[PDB]
């Protein structure tokens, strides 16, 4: 499991379950194309994104939907959602965690990056 | 001044000067267009992107480029940039601040939206 | 103004208005010491807290009453206050914001020291 | 493990290892009395602060030493800490996460509450 996204709700200090996430790699044409996609789980977390062998490197965006989240809790949220892109695996695989903390009107996203 | 980003540095503890700022609206075909831009000023602050007039309803996108920040100042980057998108609605409060702060790997976004 | 602090709404995505905020002063008995407050402003920030003369090096606390705000606003928060402890330090940089961002289960705080 | 505390460093992308938490409970003379101490560990958690007899109803106040921290890794933070104070348990036990992010000038404090 090289790629993991965990999400938080600040509002409601739970895990932010069922968020949809998806996952895009930049092609050679300099278009994101559809890697990986996937719900977080009642603890927040979306494990399996990816493997080892998928996971190569390039430039990655993980979407995380945040305005699908909040209007299902009934909550109009100010962003889209929530997109990190990074430059993944380029001195060799690393595994990345993207931990984001939601709230109506603001996220933070971070990375934990380790070396297998 | 309808929209401004402000962005501050977690780990110098100052406003993120110079900061490439590109600010884009969603056009009908889906594509991001752009739309203002510039640098933050030494407040970290990047005002008069665009007027009441221009700034229309829509989605707008908020690209902070915070790779070529953290390269400025000799610190390694995780993100390519820092990405806000956001729907701009007429409804009630108008005025918006986009605030960022900025680690190498994290970045926080906050939307202040006020009369 | 050497100490400014400005709260904002994670929420509501405003600033974070009425917010009361006690800055203590380590005292050598390691006891905290009532230094100065407020309650932020409309925008958010309570300015006026000390002067450069009453600031002198030493640690500060700033309490920041999160859970009152929350209360006010019928929501229900987790933290009792945010406490934002810091050494003021004359060397450089002498201007400094204490920002926070609230949510009601969490909270963040950024020191942007300036000249 | 009613109480954990899960730290990252936003400046490495990486756990906060060997942070050092304090964690107090408020007295009934209204003073902090020191509850549970320990340090997070490689993967930036601190489990086993306290059990769920311990864990009483209370107010908790943990202390998460980020300065000896970030002047380990040779770095002058702003913070002398980063300290959560909540009230714990007050509708029957909970279990807590408290998730710190920390760079040298910042910080943010999450808490996870979920019922057993
Ligand atoms: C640019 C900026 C400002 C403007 C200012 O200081 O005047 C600000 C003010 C606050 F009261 C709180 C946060 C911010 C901010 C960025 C920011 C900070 C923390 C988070 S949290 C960690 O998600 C997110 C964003
Ligand atoms: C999802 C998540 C977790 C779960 C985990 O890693 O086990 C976490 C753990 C920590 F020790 C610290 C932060 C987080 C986190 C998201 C996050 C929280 C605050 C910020 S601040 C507001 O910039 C940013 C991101």
């Amino acid at each position: 499991c090289p790629l993991m996204v965990k999400v938080l709700d600040a509002v409601r200090g739970s895990p932010a379950i069922n968020v949809a996430v998806h996952v895009f790699r930049k092609a050679a044409d300099d278009t994101w194309e559809p890697f990986a996609s996937g719900k977080t789980s009642e603890s927040g977390e979306l494990h399996g994104l990816t493997t080892e062998e998928e996971f190569v490197e390039g430039i990655y965006k993980v979407e995380i939907d945040t305005k699908s989240y909040w209007k299902a809790l009934g909550i109009s949220p100010f962003h889209e959602h929530a997109e990190v892109v990074f430059t993944a695996n380029d001195s060799g695989p690393r595994r990345y965690t993207i931990a984001a903390l939601l709230s109506p009107y603001s996220y933070s996203t971070t990375a934990v990056v380790t070396n297998p």
